[PDB]
């Protein structure tokens, strides 16, 4: 299982080894040995979520406060989504930068988003199903959103032929990256790096 | 999340609460609190597998030796499969009995199969995708198969319009339930119950 670190350190694109046969195909989405190899520790799966999205739906950008924050291991099992990770860790060398992975049912990649990072996606097709393993259960009291179209982050979302994204009400009213930063709610690089080190 | 114990004790059918909105739908597939409620302990996810199957493919019947065996939390995210669990635990009150759950992308149910049970499924539609969380990594040296069409177990598979199942080569040559039993490879109820108790 090929794992490539993204331009945001602590986020990875994983490409599975897909076994194809007369019955269809099989692959190992996660393995503890494969995960540990790139992440340096085991993924503690406390929750697994699934969404189905129509074309142009944008969910994000979410993060969870440290600790324990909420690491995400994210894949698309039908359709396709353009998935984004944002370095929101203050003091990080790449603070403010983002990168993307194309998740879909063709190459069946995954994005791993480690703790204190922000994540979201835009569904590129109808009936786009995303599953994601989380290192913590849903905790609306420590989960935050950043406007997915925030001009400081300036993520380049690939609009669908060629229309405005559909967002939830909460995601549509999300505060700006600068609002969140100035609220002292962004994770700190020093502590996220240390928290990941104590797991390793 | 509604959890109903099957006729095989230690296997459960889980029905999620599906949240539907303008974007599509979302649900929590697993939560630690929801899992613990019915299973009495946390699921230790060490591997997650995914298959895509065409109509009439039958995978099974697999089990893993205790300990730690391999508990499975199994769902269908596209298409539909008829999923079977078999009580292969010697000394169990329901030794030899089986039950089924219909997994599909409509009701989005799950089957939880605890340790020392045997599991399999028959895909009822093309492009039937199954994901499953496992409490242990793939260990071909402690994993065994029982003929899915074994006459002692006598599972009633729902053949697809109306043809023989397609099996892997290994599953097509699997030994009989009585071969496995007589090889002392079946799990023991007393130890599986005790192993689950030490986790609880």
């Amino acid at each position: 299982m090929k794992a490539r670190e993204l331009d945001v350190p602590g986020a990875w694109e994983i490409t599975p080894t897909i076994h194809v046969d007369s019955r269809g195909l099989f692959f190992e989405w996660l393995t503890d040995h494969g995960f540990r190899a790139f992440a340096g520790h085991s993924l503690d799966v406390r929750q697994v979520n699934c969404s189905v999205s129509s074309a142009g739906v944008l969910r994000g950008l979410h993060f969870a406060q440290l600790p324990p924050s909420q690491a995400k291991y994210v894949t698309c099992v039908s359709g396709s989504v353009f998935d984004v990770v944002v370095d929101i860790r203050e003091g990080s060398p790449t603070f403010g930068r983002w990168d993307s992975v194309l998740l879909d049912d063709q190459d069946r990649r995954t994005i791993y988003v480690s703790e204190g990072l922000a994540h979201g996606f835009l569904a590129l097709q109808d009936n786009s199903t995303v599953m994601y393993l989380c290192s913590a259960e849903y905790n609306p009291q420590r989960e935050h959103t950043i406007c997915a179209t925030d001009p400081t982050l300036a993520v380049d979302w690939p609009l669908v032929d060629g229309a405005a994204p559909s967002l939830s009400d909460r995601d549509a009213a999300a505060p700006s990256f600068e609002d969140v930063r100035a609220s002292g709610l962004l994770p700190r690089w020093e502590q996220t790096q240390r928290f990941i080190g104590e797991m390793r």
